[PDB]
């Protein structure tokens, strides 16, 4: 389902993918890559099946795509009703049913009343029965979060304001940690070990958010839907703690047991969540929390420290071409606009963990061209932003 | 002792000033204003005395200024020793006594050893006996605070990081509140009344810093050196709360019983203290507290809200020419650089609580000239800062 990568022959080892038969859409997506346009005369797809498996293989061969659905009480319809009401585009319930008469459900061929009742009973919307957005209802639509999740997000942030720990970045990370989902398979023993070795200030954040020690890779070590979601959020917030501490990905993998792809996926998800939480607090008139969260989206997107938050504005300074360029004295995009060209070439030549330097979207770049583009990007950034 | 304000005749009602005889330096300062240069031929000072008072009056007439002193264990010598050691200008104790051989005490004609011992026993300085600044010793010299006060300041900030209240500005104000000193005569009943009417979130900050209700304008209402310094800091932090809430000075005076001169003096002192605390946290590697405190110095210097923190950068927008200029849509020094000249003239003409507008250092300014200078200052600010 990703990038366009055609191959002359596509061999699909087994029709059973992950314990379940291969999806017909997935199978079509795979076999559509068989054959390079303008190079090959034909393209070949070979699905390797056997014995009984032969039946599922022939079903995939002769199958066709399933019809499209709507997926619309439900979270999607709640989101849609909130989106229209809070935007001011629809006010009366007659308009509310008119809107549902414009959806895919109306084209495929009660719920809106239930959605309006749920939004009214949860203080997302006020009734005068003209429906008007509240402050929480406006903040949910602004920070782009599901109204189902926004209730617990509001409760968590409101509890965090009452007591906050400013001597580390872990409390500002537990709030921007999205969830556990399935980003990794948490090892309980490993978690408990890390916990037994946290600073004298972390466990303060751990107990201020809900984590424990009697249930913190303990009971589950030798073997509750919210406490599981807290510890699996604490561990997740510990990993991000090492991501914003510029710990190398291999060290994070060794200490936590999660591979680098999972760590990168988690950091991207956490940066998205941090941006959403920042907007949510900004629209709610929470100035003492939005100010704290305003930098963690960048610090999680690039996995950096605060010092590099100005250097990573350059498109070619991710988290290691900016740290080696920061240690040499360049700590600001201003010092990098006139940064001696050949100098940054030498600095990028040093510290190796022709076009060896790889840039996202630029593929491989030679050291000289890489740092030349770095200084040019710094010049553009500081020149067009004022 | 203030500005140069000469008068033809200076009449000093009584030689007894504030229950004590008038200082000879103060008397000379008063009577030096008798006579305007280039206008009067002579100047007259008349000290009105009587009966016994006549003796103190004639003593003031025939008195002379006392000799200068040095005022240098003592807090001044501790400050001087810390200043030289942490600056790196002096390292060995031989150099430390050489420094004291350069002071006014050496010119007027043990202590340095006691000061070094006090700085060593309080972790301001490390001994290798070459003396080197620590992180706390470097942070004390950076944020310009007395090392005597910096210990309790460090303890208070360190306690605040563990538990902080971000849902109001009162916790960020209790840390930047200098002290009680004598800025006002606190009325206990009034204080207790205000306290009985605080938001459901203030008393959280009050109990997180040390304030109580059993002793909060209670016992002292019907009638301990630290609890007195906390409540007298809580009340002081409440007043500043109304100063940064843009409450009019007369309303603050009515609700708190402190006149406007005392309130302005307190707000200036608190802004100075906020700047010092911000630098102290900046040099200690406290990024989650320096970020919170980075705006309160301005918000206390001008007694404004956050929205006006960009408008008050203009020299002629204190806290009421910026609020009336903010309500009309100008919320940034960018919108005020091209702000229609005649438009801001009309806006300044409105909202009155020829040169009626008074500007600090510009004396009285006509509305047209005032807002013309306002837009010119905005242009200069946004033009020379990038
Ligand atoms: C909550 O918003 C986020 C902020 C940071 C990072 C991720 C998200 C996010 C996360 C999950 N799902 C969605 C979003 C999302 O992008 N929502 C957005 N809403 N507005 C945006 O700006 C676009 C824009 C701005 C101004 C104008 Cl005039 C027109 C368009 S982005
Ligand atoms: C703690 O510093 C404060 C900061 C804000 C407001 C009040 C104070 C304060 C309060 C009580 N006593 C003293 C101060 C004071 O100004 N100390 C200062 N130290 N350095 C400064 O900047 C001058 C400077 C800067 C850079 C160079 Cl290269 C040369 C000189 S000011």
């Amino acid at each position: 389902s990703g990038v366009n990568l055609p191959a002359r022959r596509v061999i699909i080892r087994t029709p059973i993918f992950g314990g379940r038969p291969l999806d017909i859409l997935t199978y079509k997506q795979m076999v559509g890559r068989a054959g390079r346009k303008g190079v090959d005369t034909v393209g070949e797809s070979i699905l390797i099946c056997k014995n009984s498996e032969k039946s599922k293989g022939i079903a995939l061969l002769q199958g066709s795509l399933k019809p499209v659905r709507s997926c619309l009480v439900t979270g999607s319809m709640i989101r849609a009703i909130l989106e229209i009401i809070v935007g001011g585009v629809a006010s009366t319930s007659q308009d509310m049913h008119t809107y549902a008469a414009c959806t895919f459900l109306a084209a495929s061929m009660g719920a809106i009343e239930a959605c309006v009742m749920w939004l009214l009973e949860n203080e997302f919307i006020q009734s005068t029965k003209v429906y008007h957005p509240t402050h929480l209802g406006s903040a949910t639509l602004s920070s782009s979060l599901s109204p189902a999740d926004t209730l617990d997000i509001f409760a968590d942030l409101q509890r965090a304001m009452k007591g906050f720990v400013l001597e580390n970045d872990l409390h500002i990370l537990y709030l921007v940690t999205p969830m556990f989902e399935d980003w990794t398979t948490i090892d309980w023993y490993r978690f408990f070990c890390l916990w037994e070795k946290l600073p004298t200030s972390m466990k303060r954040v751990a107990e201020l958010v809900g984590v424990e020690e009697g249930f913190l890779a303990r009971c589950v070590k030798g073997k509750q839907h919210r406490q599981m979601a807290i510890h699996k959020r604490f561990f997740t917030s510990l990993v991000l703690l090492d991501l914003i501490s510029e710990v190398p990905l291999r060290e994070i993998n060794q200490k936590y047991g999660c591979n680098r792809g999972q760590i990168q996926s988690l950091q991207q998800s956490a940066a998205v969540y941090a941006g959403m939480i920042t907007v949510f607090s900004n629209r709610l008139g929470w100035h003492n929390m939005e100010l704290l969260l305003s930098q963690f989206q960048k610090r999680l997107t690039f996995g950096i420290q605060r010092e590099l938050c100005d250097l990573v504005r350059v498109s070619l300074l991710n988290a290691q071409r900016a740290r080696v360029l920061y240690a040499s004295g360049f700590h600001t995009v201003a010092d990098l606009a006139r940064a001696n060209i050949v100098e940054v070439e030498v600095i990028l030549k040093n510290a190796v963990p022709m076009r060896t330097i790889w840039v996202t979207g630029r593929k491989g770049l030679t050291e000289r061209e890489a740092a030349a583009l770095i200084v040019e990007e710094a010049r553009m950034i500081l020149q067009q932003d004022l």
